[PDB]
């Protein structure tokens, strides 16, 4: 089997991407944030504290003839951005782009933090990291990908995120029309539960490539590119007037600037992030200070190849017995 679904930016900045997901019988379609940095499929629901729901579409398990309470199971998750959610668990039928999994754990939120409430466009998350990170207790549950894997034509999914435009998540096949050149594959460590890999270096604009190992995670659920302070300083030094602002919470730059590209290495291959992808717009409405899309990972504890990086590539998440990651230009 295979599946193919379009993923759409939630706003004009590509702050996140939502993908429609069918849950239950008859189908209830919710728009979920596919997150290769976590491993829980959780949704706003009829059980979510009413004051914490503001415009989201909810899953109502009592209206699904295939929903079953997973007795005694609870979940609770905290994300790198300080947001969180928790609740109980149902199993139900879940389909993405024509690919169906029966008996998928659907984690129903009883509570969500303010950042989730405040984002009316995201109805929940669909985790695509390794199932070892799944938070369900006392019986850990599998991700949608892990459940689908054996049925897929090939044990892979791909992320093809758009810049200010829709893109595609495919399951079970590699669309050879969706990228240019060849796909370069690179090793993955699953030791921390992430799609963790080592970039071979970087360049700023038309500058020379610096060969240096940068360990980090391919994370579709993180907006920006978080890299070591040395790398980030070298990038922003090429933008007149750019500075790190403790009050704003990262590097800002004059909105009048033209940003240089940023290149990262994948083995001997190179992925070029155009400068415009690094612009996250005014820090507040009407400001002439703009927020940068490349930020320091210092104090995160891990480097994160988030959407800023991934949307410059066609990315293969290869879930074969020994997982790997592939990157192509597009």
């Amino acid at each position: 089997s295979t599946g193919s679904a379009t993923t759409t930016p939630i706003d004009s900045l590509d702050d996140a991407y939502i993908t429609p997901v069918q849950i239950g019988t008859p189908a209830q379609t919710l728009n979920l944030d596919f997150d290769t940095g976590s491993s829980d499929l959780w949704v706003f629901s009829s059980e979510t504290t009413a004051s914490e729901v503001d415009g989201q579409t909810i899953y109502t398990p009592s209206k699904s003839t295939t929903a079953k309470l997973l007795s005694g199971a609870t979940w609770s998750i905290s994300y790198g951005d300080g947001s969180s959610s928790s609740g109980d668990v149902y199993t139900d039928t879940v389909s993405v782009g024509g690919l169906t999994v029966t008996g998928q754990a659907v984690e129903s939120a009883k509570k969500v933090s303010s950042s989730f409430t405040e984002d009316s466009t995201i109805d929940g998350l669909l985790g695509l990291a390794f199932s070892t990170l799944n938070t369900v207790s006392p019986t850990q549950q599998k991700t949608f990908f892990d459940n689908a894997k054996a049925s897929l034509d090939s044990p892979v999914f791909t992320a093809d995120l758009g810049y200010h435009a829709p893109g595609t998540y495919n399951f079970g096949f590699i669309d050879t029309t969706a990228y240019t050149g060849s796909i370069t594959y690179t090793a993955v460590s699953t030791k921390q539960g992430f799609w963790e890999w080592t970039s071979t270096g970087y360049a700023v604009g038309s500058g020379t490539f610096k060969s240096t190992s940068i360990d980090g995670i391919a994370d579709t659920g993180t907006t920006l590119l978080y890299l070591p302070a040395t790398v980030v300083s070298a990038y922003w030094a090429q933008v007149s007037g750019a500075k790190s602002s403790s009050s704003v919470g990262g590097y800002v730059f004059p909105c009048s600037a033209t940003l240089p590209s940023f290149t990262f290495g994948v083995g001997s291959a190179r992925i070029v992030i155009p400068g415009d992808y690094i612009d996250f717009g005014p820090i507040s409405t009407g400001s002439s200070s703009c927020f940068g899309g490349i930020q320091s990972s210092a104090g995160i504890g891990i480097n994160i190849f988030g959407d800023v990086a991934l949307k410059a590539a066609f990315v293969v998440f290869n879930g074969a017995t020994t997982p790997t990651l592939g990157f192509a230009s597009k």
